[PDB]
């Protein structure tokens, strides 16, 4: 109910102008009509309209020139009135003539004087979902988004700062790059850059970041806008030699690759949720330094990381499936032909000196774990930091030495094995299947589990109170509602033979009701999810390679976050020897057509 | 790191080049810079780059034939100056001004002389795929690629030997294969046989090998240049009468058939590991020719050779499935209900003579076994010859007589049955399902059993831990570790019911772990490699036609290195009696449009 209140407050507009008889002369262009009204009589000229208009507005935004002639001689100041709240607030007619593209007003505002500086700081312009369009405040900015070349000259030349920053802290350049038309827009930071020409001593106006430290540049790949992106790189690259079909071009590459903690762009495209984002990967000189940055020095210490984690964990297994365990010496089965169990778990027996190897083999697991906690003081993070409490709460079991430590066991060991799949993405044709299997838990599963949950609901339901006035001793599928769900998920699954006996009778009802849910959930239910999965996995290896390129991306980045420098160079070739500085570049040869 | 240090050799030409004021005044064009440095002041022209540069090679890489004027004056011999090493060795600003496909100074270059022999023998120029590009050694071979017909006219004028050849051999016919520009440079061969004009009586240079012995007719299969190969062979054909719509046209075949161990066109095509070279086989004096020497000559003697081995299997199976096995007449079973057996396999009672029969059936299968690796003295042989070990193991293990002869004759007899899909492609509607198999084993499975082996040494290592408590008597499915993976794998499969009592309680966890491993397995892990296989089938069975002629010309050419003559004439039409000599053609008749 919340935009409900704009358009009310919209609707006020169209009711305040239609009641009032200037306002409404204000609408349509009668010049004769307005002269009668504001030459002869005396007429207010702050009539206010639903959140800030004036009639001078409502010319200029009807596309009358001619209704905005009239008023300029009544109006001397209405030219700077801005508009009042709540969604235009600063916004003048300046900007609102820019809006519908030109009135020649524009040059009759500066005629008399318009302020440029101006701040349409509105709810309606800040950066929202809910707002359908982003233009800041100055309303040079606003002439650049909707391509009025001659009327941006208009400005310049008119002393509008192109250095004039938004409440974001963006200037002109960035708004340029969050419009959904990519190369009708590229055009104007060509022509913006030309109006550079006062070089600050802080920055040529093209590296300047805003509130949250992002120079146009970066913000171009966060925003995944490719097209943009590629014309930014233009001028990033400086290159060589032509050698025919062959060109040596070289890469900046300096906000591109990790600095002094600049929080380097290939973070920030992993980090952001939009999609297409993960499009820049594929620009040439991105795409290149990913794969030097994985084929040395990102491989082979993932590799030397992978083959640490399987010696712990077969480490781990080892003094796991050796327990200690001593036989039942206590108490008689209670119950009858129910407990059957006869360990019951030691207590203190730390002698046998083989138990000394598995001893020295428990304090290997508990010492890695601590690592990766010590790691993490700050997807499968949450798998290996969960992995490590698992081992610590069995550590914690057996110094208390309680008894129900087969339960963290349990825990730790399928995370500790099923957590080297994330040592797969390191090995390419293997990579995408982690992303496979995610996207089938939980983006197709966890939205087809609640589906199924109601008909297991029904049938396990319904299964033990058609055998609850059987003998639980033929057919124990079904002795205890709690087991009588796990019996029906199983036979959802086609696990268990399906209860029959063929030796007593079946209740009447059961055979009916066993082949609804034969029919309904065997065939039908469970290969209607295999339909789903079967779709998710050719929509993910139809553009593998991307996606294994994103996990190169992300696992490297977080191998910086977590590993010093002296055995981790950063790559690219260096400059300051070859004449070229402190910027690090790269090269690449590429044959043409 | 290995590029690394041609960018490092590559960036001090920049830094060089760039630090010298000749080479830098040899990058630009100012002549009248030139001028003072050059004719006032005294300079050494011997001011070497990087690998070998001059001022003039310079001049010449950076498009400036007006640098390049002002030195011809002061360098009278650096026409004649090659570039010193490393990368670039013996190439010349001859070779330079062709490949940025003209200067004029190719006028200029010969006005001083230049040779025309001169060999960019460098390691840039060499074959390789860290070169992009690949152009030979002399300059006559850089113009050819790239296009330039004037200037290569200008080039055999000037003496130009095109019989030249490389490092490998290769004579400029061979490099023009090489493009990937396929029809943009066919045009080439057209001109460069007008300038056979002199017959060398070794060969008119259309014949001429490599150091690999590969005419440029049998590169041009090799190399799966389609395009390439239908142009030469336009010229191969002979057609005789036209009848209308029908064509009587006469292929060559002399480099195409087998030949006096030519080793013929077919063979290197099956060979090589370039898929499209396996294009060439639906070009239509190939195809024509392979389906000839298989409707023919091709299938029934493989489907002779079919039926011998099964006559074969049928000899092994039926001599060992009859075998000695006394009664258990030794030791009782000291393990309490473990050791159920009772046969031990007896010794040396070849009595009985219905097992005069079988020892005639043992010896079949032996002598049949010696004959294949008779044959094998020097993806399917592979088995045949390992089928053969397992007959000869358990024929040894027979002579010794000892234990353990059921592991042979098991490795046997599955591979014994299994090697007559090798019978199956000469059998079309059966063909390419053995290639079905080894994408789906080797190209698909093997990159997913590595993610499935993880998951089961979870689950399988959990569930003995859960079931260290119980008694084995009682689901005994996880007894020992083992077995216990074992027992999971077929869960994973679904295969085994599922361990489940309902007659005793299971412990708590073993509830919890199995439906997880339920959900993560039985659907989701399996279905993904079911979705897997299923993309893999229907990627195969669109393209089966293709792959199934893949298979009969492989095994027509093995049928040839494997069977002597006078059974096996060579395929195709004798000339000799015709007046054609004694090149053995083929016809073909066609409709047209």
């Amino acid at each position: 109910s919340w935009a409900q209140s704009r358009d009310e407050q919209n609707l006020l507009q169209q009711k305040r102008i239609w009641e009032s008889p200037l306002l409404l002369a204000a609408k349509d262009n009668d010049v004769q009509a307005l002269n009668k009204l504001l030459k002869y009589e005396d007429c207010k000229v702050h009539q206010r309209g639903a959140m800030g208009e004036t009639a001078l507005h409502i010319a200029a935004l009807y596309d009358n020139l001619e209704a905005a002639m009239v008023l300029m001689e009544a109006a001397p100041e209405l030219v700077f009135e801005p508009m009042t709240s709540e969604l235009y607030e600063g916004q003048t007619a300046l900007h609102i003539a820019v809006v519908n593209q030109n009135m020649n007003l524009v040059r009759a505002l500066l005629a008399r004087r318009a302020s440029v500086s101006a701040r349409a700081t509105g709810t309606a312009f800040r950066r929202s979902p809910c707002n359908l369009i982003y233009f800041g405040e100055h309303p040079l900015s606003f002439a650049a988004c909707v391509n009025s070349e001659e009327i941006v000259r208009l400005l310049i030349e008119h002393g509008a700062d192109i250095r004039a920053q938004d409440s974001l802290g963006n200037t002109v350049l960035h708004i340029l790059i969050l419009q959904p038309n990519k190369t009708f827009a590229c055009q104007m930071y060509n022509l913006l850059l030309s109006y550079d020409r006062h070089g600050d001593h802080l920055q040529p106006l093209d590296l300047v970041p805003n509130h949250q430290g992002l120079t146009p540049f970066k913000l171009a790949g966060v925003e995944g806008n490719t097209v943009m992106f590629q014309h930014l790189m233009q001028k990033r690259k400086h290159t060589q030699w032509t050698y025919g079909p062959l060109t040596s071009t070289l890469y900046d590459l300096t906000e591109i690759d990790s600095s002094g903690d600049e929080q380097s762009l290939l973070e920030l495209i992993i980090t952001t949720k939009k999609r297409e984002a993960r499009q820049i990967l594929d620009q040439t000189p991105v795409k290149e330094l990913v794969s030097l940055k994985w084929k040395r020095y990102g491989r082979p210490y993932f590799c030397m990381l992978g083959a640490i984690y399987l010696l712990y964990i077969i480490c781990f297994t080892m003094c796991c499936i050796y327990r200690p365990l001593k036989p039942r010496t206590n108490n008689r089965t209670s119950p009858r032909d129910n407990t059957l169990l006869q360990q019951k778990l030691l207590q203190e027996a730390y002698m046998t000196p083989k138990d000394d190897i598995r001893l020295v083999g428990e304090l290997v697991t508990v010492i890695g774990a601590i690592i990766i906690l010590l790691v993490e003081v700050p997807p499968f993070h949450v798998l290996i930091i969960t992995y490590a409490f698992m081992v610590l709460v069995t550590m914690v079991m057996r110094l208390i030495s309680a008894s129900g430590e087969v339960v963290p066991m349990s825990f730790a060991l399928v995370l500790g094995w099923c957590n080297v799949m994330y040592f797969a993405r390191g090995f390419q044709m293997l990579g995408p299947f982690t992303i496979m299997i995610q996207k089938m838990i939980f983006g197709d599963l966890m939205r087809f589990c609640w589906l199924m949950a109601v008909v297991i609901l029904g049938f396990a339901s319904a299964f033990y109170i058609i055998f609850q006035t059987e003998d639980p001793e033929e057919l124990g599928h079904f002795y205890d509602y709690p087991m009588a769900l796990f019996s029906t998920f199983e036979l959802f699954l086609t696990i268990i033979d399906g209860p029959a006996n063929y030796n007593v009778d079946l209740p009447f009802m059961y055979s009916i009701t066993y082949a609804a849910f034969a029919i309904i959930a065997t065939l039908l239910m469970l290969n209607l999810l295999i339909a789903m999965m079967g779709d998710t996995h050719w929509r993910v290896a139809h553009e593998r390679d991307e996606l294994w390129r994103a996990q190169i991306v992300a696992t490297t980045v977080m191998l910086e976050r977590k590993l010093p420098r002296c055995l981790w160079p950063r790559s690219g070739i260096c400059g300051r020897e070859y004449g070229l500085g402190d910027r690090w570049f790269l090269r690449v040869e590429d044959r043409q057509d």
